[PDB]
């Protein structure tokens, strides 16, 4: 077997080191403006995202509502595929054609959205979905170093060439960003294990610590970048646990971020509203769990937050507070500059309150 | 004293990292196969499992039920050596004559079954449970590292030459294992302190890590395997408290895992089945309690999960499943193909289910 | 992104180890005193304290009280900036004409006091205080490493020549030490998310254990004096939670150390003190609390211990005795010789009490 | 400042790996003697303890009956020197007069005995101690590297030459070792803050691990001894918590152990037995508490246990048959042969019960 010489570690192990903040600097300045889509050396991304943030490929949290307040402010959702192909492409058409400042559109000014697709339907999936308008398509997977991704994306080049997008995942490693890499995936998606909804020991054993995992898939990217000329947008999905994970994921390399629970939360995720004594939950329950792979997991509840709106700007603005801090402008200037440290075992204790009521 | 590079770790603190899954690994293709006893390089061993998985030689664990059960899917059960000769015997006797897909038979198509010995009186009761039919032996100890296991497997060679198959143990470094194999185990089982009802610390103060020492066994086993052409199996005793561990024992070389409390857990157990407080449990106690040594240890209870079969078949599909997912159809080809990484100590919590009610 | 050979630790993770103590070593015969401000080699600082105390700028803890409390024990109060500039001059002046064995006074016999001040407002505020009779100030602010106080600190140079002393801060490396240094600090202030009332995790996720961004820092100001002959005193500031945390900032290469928590437990901070259930307690809020920054912070309760000289000199003695036993009469001897190490993180446990009720 | 390259670590931290084991090596054949004070190459110790545990020099602790009850078992008790010089040479006289297997005798046959001097009135109570009787005299303090125990040693080398024994502590690394062992100490004792009732960070902050304080100066004693041909017996003072502990200590090199809770539960210690809810405990305290220093420490309870010579014997039998795992008949042969690893800080679980009610 293959070992590695050092142990994989998870967001909340990592702080930022502040760097030089210049008087330019203010939060209002920040451009959080991301690459989402494949493109060659000296070019930009046929898809830039004008916020990081995508929500999850899940049934509990990526609906036509969703969709259309993150297109809102910037971001793009991926429609859940674990539902009817007829079912999928009707809420993606609902997105596109909804209107018949960040708002992220296409040349029609029409909001963009994606759609999660399988290994196993997708020639019939796909047409249905292109059809239908998506503007991006991901496959869906727990472990995307696969020769069924690398089948599913051959057949969509052949039959699209790369006038249709499709991003794949997940992997943890450099090996499995190759492998998808030449495979032709126009993003790549990573990890495994590291889900509020995913317990891996329960499971299967599989993962990594997010953090090392999305710091080595984009050393990878990195190289693959300067051997060839392409340069892949990658994806920490999964592992938001603060505010500050998002920071210290962009800071690492990663493009843009997926989350599912820190959507789910909100007023538009397509879930009922429940009051539980006195509290007002939202339901969330992952891809996995038998209340939603048969149309493993965990079904559970989350705290209601409001409007999508005003939550995703207040996390926003603590992101590019600490850019300022970091002495960066954008997401890129962030990924140059950033300054990461581990923190101790025996603390974290300190970085809290402590010693006071 | 001889100190160590690195501190020892158990199985919680490992995950795997998943490989290139080819078309052709579904959990259904996967071969479970494993070898038991030693052979020579270009040969097969005269004994193989169908299945990786062994009961423990405990009073509470294999009895002539359980090794009947366990026969029938592929594995095998150790009737424990701690009662009367005559008594170990019948046992064996009654296994071998229980007939009077992935069954585990002899050439007259028998249930196969093994029966542990003490270094005590191996003289008389090694005579008895061969002639009772027993396939394969095993000198059951904490410490293997004696000069008593290399007298008994001596007398035992002497009387049969290679025809009677003795495993021993248990040991936890190379020289342990070299002195066993010097010594003609045919077997050697890993493991002390690593048990789920052996309280090291309360006791002598004497183990390690049960990962760290399948890994490095099995290094000296190999390089053992590369000296004289002898392949000699080994066997993960203890310490196996999720599915995913046993993945990883046979990930980092294990041949085949012994296990005594996920099996006590069973119908087929010959211990009682008692409902406390409206919870079906079953007794299980270790070799080292005053309950069983004396015809050290803890006595205790654990929850009843029914049949074998049904529990098997569960830990081994999650097994197969994993195995497709690190790109290996069977046990040697995944031995090869692993990759595994240690978790931060300051994590393992990523990994489960977090942030969420 | 730049990332580092190991991970921070805090204080918690350190313990002594004594060095040869002399009969001259007695506590009564320690030598607190420590430079308060930057000097050049083969001089001493124009202002020394007398102990190496000084109270946090926070508008719970150093009121006039305060300063005049911990004046008289030898060390100095930062009046808090976080009001009008009218309010602020008007304590400042109270302290230095409040006359009207360790005091810290001026060559007037009159107590010293600091004053807090910001990026913001300073052209008016530091004239104010300036005649207000302030003996030195400091930038007050969670990253130091910014434009802005290099502006600030210039603008004080261009109208006040090196008469007027100003501390800058707060950093957490080299890097950001030097920069200030270069900008012209008199003294730098260390620490990022040490505070007990700062929860870093829940807000920017930025800063660094407070003892390795000590020693960092103190490397950095040691390479520097021997490159410019410019000797530049640091502060530790936050995270002290026991006495002996104190003698390790100061034998890490803290010239004085800054505290809140501490010294709003007394009589003299000027919060209010209140009873609850039977316990004394007073009010104690971050600066970055709404409850203050509106004229990123919490709001709490701590015990009250009474008055401020008492507490002090048992926290001091204690110090002195760990001083001895590390061999050290004055604090330039223990930075020389203090003997410092790292403890295991599956331990500390060993060092407080245990096994015993 | 001096760092390290490691952090320290304590008892519970390791485990035993068994060596090869004979069949001469059953626990009865073991022999536990060990020496006391130092001699030359090629000599034996004038004092050997047939067993290696010493009573603490404690109130609660070693008074006559423990003195006489621990000789009785091969041990030795150091009287406690925080009493007056009378009261303390009363005791000692009492128990080399208390006759007027393992026993440890002079030649005369009475039980030796050991009492604790301090750097103060050692002029005084020395030659009362000595006249008394005392067979070896042992300097206590936490901090034993001190000009003072210098200058005590000295005192009694003009005095007394190389007639009269004493022993002197503690230190917790090589430095300090050889600043006692130069300046004539018969044994040196190890430890600082491992002590069941010293709570190191209420405290000073000073002290070690146990376990690496005891590897670091035996490794230092070792070395000494190649230089100058002397052999200084160590004692591990502290931290022994579980029985194994005594194992690695002595494995890890102390020549001998020092315990006060494992001796004040029993029937022999000075303290009073009271009957707690329906638990018969018994008093014990440091001699750094107000309860004892006025004739920095804790005051407590520990359970009892009954009588010193059933608990001994059992103790020991464990360490007996740990050594005959590690292939070891004595002391020396264990030193010389034991293998010892350091568990990881994610784990130490895997080694008690677990999964399991
Ligand atoms: N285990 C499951 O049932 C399940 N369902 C979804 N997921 C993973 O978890 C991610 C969401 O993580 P989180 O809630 O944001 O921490 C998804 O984008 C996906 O990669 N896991
Ligand atoms: N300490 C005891 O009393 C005792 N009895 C059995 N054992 C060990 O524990 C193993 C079972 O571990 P577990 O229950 O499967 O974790 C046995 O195969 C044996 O090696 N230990
Ligand atoms: N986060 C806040 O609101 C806040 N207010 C003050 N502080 C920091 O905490 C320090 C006090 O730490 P402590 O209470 O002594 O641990 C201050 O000197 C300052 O650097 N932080
Ligand atoms: N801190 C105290 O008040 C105190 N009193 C005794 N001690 C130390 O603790 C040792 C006993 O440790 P323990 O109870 O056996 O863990 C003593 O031999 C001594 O070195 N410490
Ligand atoms: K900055
Ligand atoms: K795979
Ligand atoms: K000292
Ligand atoms: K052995
Ligand atoms: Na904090
Ligand atoms: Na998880
Ligand atoms: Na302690
Ligand atoms: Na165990």
């Amino acid at each position: 077997a293959k070992y590695y010489n050092e142990p994989c570690h998870t967001f909340n192990e990592y702080l930022l080191i502040p760097g030089l903040s210049t008087v330019d600097c203010i939060p209002s300045n920040v451009n959080l403006s991301t690459p989402l889509v494949k493109f060659q050396k000296g070019q930009q991304s046929e898809i830039n995202l004008k916020i990081p943030l995508v929500s999850a490929i899940m049934q509990s949290v990526s609906g036509e509502k969703m969709a259309i307040a993150l297109a809102r402010e910037g971001g793009i959702s991926f429609i859940f595929g674990s539902q009817s192909i007829e079912s999928q492409a009707a809420m993606v058409h609902a997105v596109k054609n909804f209107k018949a400042h960040n708002e992220l559109v296409d040349s029609q000014k029409r909001y963009l959205v994606g759609a999660g697709i399988n290994t196993r339907d997708f020639r019939e999936r796909v047409p249905a979905l292109v059809e239908a308008g998506a503007d991006v398509l991901c496959i869906d997977s727990s472990d995307g170093f696969s020769e069924w991704q690398k089948i599913t994306i051959g057949w969509i080049r052949e039959k699209y060439g790369d006038k249709v997008k499709v991003g794949a995942g997940n992997i943890v490693d450099g090996e499995g960003f190759r492998y998808l890499a030449d495979a032709g995936a126009d993003f790549i998606k990573i990890g495994i294990g590291g889900g509020s909804i995913c317990i891996t020991r329960e499971q299967k054993g599989i993962g990594r610590g997010q953090a090392t995992a999305v710091i080595d898939v984009v050393a990878e990217r990195n190289k693959y970048f300067e051997e060839t000329g392409i340069y892949i947008p990658v994806c920490s999905d999964g592992g938001i646990v603060y505010d500050y994970h998002m920071t210290l994921a962009l800071a690492m390399g990663a493009d843009f971020i997926m989350l599912g629970r820190y959507f789910a939360r909100f007023e538009e995720s397509p879930t009922r509203k429940v009051t539980i004594n006195g509290s007002v939950m939202k339901e969330y329950w992952g891809e996995g769990s038998s209340r939603a792979r048969n149309w493993e997991g965990v079904d559970s509840y989350v705290p209601y937050a409001g409007k999508l709106k005003d939550n995703v700007e207040a996390s926003l603005n603590k992101v590019k507070s600490t850019m300022c801090n970091c002495g960066a402008l954008t997401i890129p200037q962030l990924q140059s500059k950033a300054k990461i440290t581990l923190v101790s075992s025996v603390s974290i204790v300190e970085g809290g309150a402590h010693d006071v009521i």
